[PDB]
């Protein structure tokens, strides 16, 4: 019993960061087999940044001044090209704690852990939820550049994210692991408006389902709802339209708690339009939306 | 910018996660030089659990009797010995992966994280504090003990806890890795009262420091209080009185953000008498207590 924002253990991601340093810029770098990925601003210095052009930036770069640290260790760089916002030095050495991995975009509302990184070295890991909007609201500072964003399906760690900026407004863009920006945002010292965000409500759903199987009941009322009367409701106070998709995804805990969906919905309804009352649910004091349906099976059953 | 309830990077510590098996019980264990440190428990049926004699449990026990596995490679155990809740499995390997380490006994307030494990694998990893009643609010199911709770300074990981038993009331109770329960707990099938629990002042004020640094300044006001006056407030909202102590430990962030301490206990005071007002602090709609001083520094600072 119990239930937290549980990341995923961020060992084998340890193992594959490095520190990457061309002239006075230094960021963190993925190491996965012969590939360093890291993002393509390590080109740049602060003045560039405004509206930095880096094909013309990289080209007066070369293998020799890519400086990769493994921890201590020199990398000897044999290649360097970009690929969207990412740079992927080629090294001579493949990395000898590289896990199973691979290259995923994530869809808005999933989650990930993030392996907080400065100069190559982890300094914390935490959950977080892609937004609605193609944000993160991450706990990253200057030099966080390049820590990663993944998941772990037994031995196999899915990249999906890649910290490259922060908004004026304090949240977070980046990438997947092939330089492509979640959301509208350029890698540029400019204003860039992140688009309104939403509620994730499956995921609201799914950790009122986790309440439930772990005694928090209080909100379970004698009400239910339709797809059509909680959307509207899910409308009213900037949540997510619920869909048959999400529906069926929520399956298992309504199977597992005996509380139909729509049932589930008639309290989250109830819960939106009349606020907690001074009451929690798992500790929080709001509605928490940084829970997939998967996660909440995947910690309550014990999935290592 | 950002602040998330972040973990310490489980690495160092999942090299040390191994199964241990007596019987029919199977647990985790901590492989660290050439000893297993689990929960004596592991000697017991459910049926034992009622009023265990765990002296005459493991005399009908030998070296041979405890299985452990790393992984998938068996380890040759060629001593055992029970010191308090824990026992200690001399094996004929040191543990290849074992990082610098130390065994202390944290302190009610102090923080750390946990590497939840099921069957010796990992599963997750979570930021806890350990409450002034000596329980922790974690994520533990069956099979979960002997998951540790540790802290990293550099290289050098800090073992604190070690799972042991869920109360009837949901919470967790564990021992340090001398096998010392933290509490009043026995390692017993039996109703066991958690004390009346308190908020960590110094925490929430820690907290109120980590939000003025990134941006939510509304709980901000034109008052001020003395450590009397604050402490009446204090008992009346069952909060730990405050003291010099804690005041000196708040320096840093006092300084780095020209709050006095006493000025930022005037707007706990605030919000303990008023409440949020459909407000929140961090993303959170309520006190934040799981952040020590040291954590929003560490934090906010990048320490690696
Ligand atoms: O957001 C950034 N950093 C940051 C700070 C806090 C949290 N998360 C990240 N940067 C700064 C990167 C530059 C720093 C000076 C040397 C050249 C690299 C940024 C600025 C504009 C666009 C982009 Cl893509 C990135
Ligand atoms: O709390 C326990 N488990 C648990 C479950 C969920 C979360 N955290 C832990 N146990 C169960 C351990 C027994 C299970 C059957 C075989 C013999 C070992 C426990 C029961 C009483 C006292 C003690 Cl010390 C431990």
């Amino acid at each position: 019993s119990g239930f937290r924002k549980m990341a995923f253990p961020s060992g084998k991601v340890e193992g594959c960061m490095v520190q990457v340093t061309c002239g006075t810029t230094t960021l963190n770098g993925l190491w996965l087999d012969d590939v360093v990925y890291c993002p393509r601003h390590v080109i740049c210095t602060s003045e560039d940044m405004l509206n930095p052009n880096y094909e013309d930036l990289l080209i007066r770069k070369s293998n020799h001044n890519f400086l990769v640290q493994a921890g201590n260790v020199q990398l000897r760089v044999i290649g360097h090209s970009m690929q969207n916002c990412v740079l992927k030095l080629k090294v001579d050495t493949a990395n000898p704690k590289t896990p199973k991995y691979k290259f995923v975009r994530i869809q808005p509302g999933q989650t990930f852990s993030v392996l907080a990184c400065y100069n190559g070295s982890p300094s914390g890991v935490y959950q977080c939820a892609m937004r609605p909007n193609f944000t993160i609201k991450g706990s990253f500072l200057n030099g966080s550049c390049g820590s990663v964003g993944f998941n772990i399906d037994y031995d196999c760690v899915s990249f999906c994210y890649m910290h490259h900026m922060e908004l004026p407004t304090g949240v977070h863009a980046g990438t997947d692991l092939e330089g492509n920006f979640y959301g509208p945002f350029v890698d540029r010292q400019t204003a860039q408006a992140a688009g309104t965000d939403t509620t994730i409500t499956v995921n609201v759903l799914a950790w009122l389902y986790a309440a439930v199987i772990n005694g928090d009941r209080w909100f379970l009322n004698r009400f239910t709802t339709t797809l059509n009367d909680f959307n509207l409701v899910a409308m009213k106070y900037n949540y997510e339209p619920l869909t048959q998709d999400h529906v069926d995804i929520l399956g298992p805990l309504s199977a597992q708690t005996g509380i139909a969906v729509l049932d589930m919905c008639a309290s989250l309804k109830e819960l939106l339009q009349n606020g907690m009352n001074g009451r929690t649910i798992l500790g929080s004091a709001l509605l928490e939306d940084e829970f997939t349906p998967f996660d909440v099976v995947r910690q309550c059953s014990g999935v290592t």
